[PDB]
């Protein structure tokens, strides 16, 4: 998978605004927006391409759907409910959705917010690709230890992949693309 084309398509809040075409969709979720944008840019060899669902068309073959971060400590109950109607409407009605990539940090245990998001996604039976980032900051000899902390914290389902990733060395980029293709062609 070589990304020869990527552009933003729309920032939508309701189904009437989701793009047409029936191309498969991969949504991306993370506790933080900055980290999430960073991951998306590294997947498509860009630095600047990445409350609304932001759709991006990639190689005219799929859309990435950027879900606003789920870190709610400082978000009003009201905005939380609105985020809830927005994401739940998308997940339950979007036929195109094939998997969600959930982004977490390899360096430390996932937060309860990451755990709750993972639980919420599995309740709906959506395949999840868990990406543990910042792998370049951890010595290789400790990768397995850090992976295990992520896996055991989230209690990853045996059918879901855990991929260690670095936006700097591009470690896990081919693999992430591989799992994305597996989900889009099922």
């Amino acid at each position: 998978m070589k990304v020869t084309k990527s552009e933003i398509v729309i920032s939508a809040v309701k189904p009437e605004q989701y793009p047409e075409g029936g191309l498969p969709e991969i949504a991306l979720a993370g506790r933080s927006n900055v980290g999430k944008s960073s991951f998306i840019n590294s997947l498509i060899n860009r630095k600047n391409l990445a409350q609304t669902l932001n759709f991006y068309i990639i190689n005219d073959e799929l859309h990435f759907v950027d879900v606003p971060g789920y870190g709610f400590a400082k978000v009003s109950k009201s905005e939380r409910e609105a985020w809830g109607r927005m994401i739940e409407t998308y997940i339950t009605t979007r036929e195109e959705l094939k998997a969600v990539v959930q982004i977490v940090d390899l360096r430390h245990a996932p937060s309860n917010d990451d755990v709750q998001m993972y639980e919420f996604l599995k309740y709906y039976g959506i395949p999840v690709i868990v990406i543990a980032t910042k792998a370049d900051k951890i010595p290789k000899g400790k990768w397995d230890k850090h992976a295990k902390v992520v896996r055991q914290t989230l209690n990853i389902d045996p059918e879901d992949e855990l991929i260690l990733f670095s936006s700097e060395t591009k470690k896990g980029k081919d693999e992430a693309w591989g799992a994305i293709k597996k989900m889009i062609n099922r």
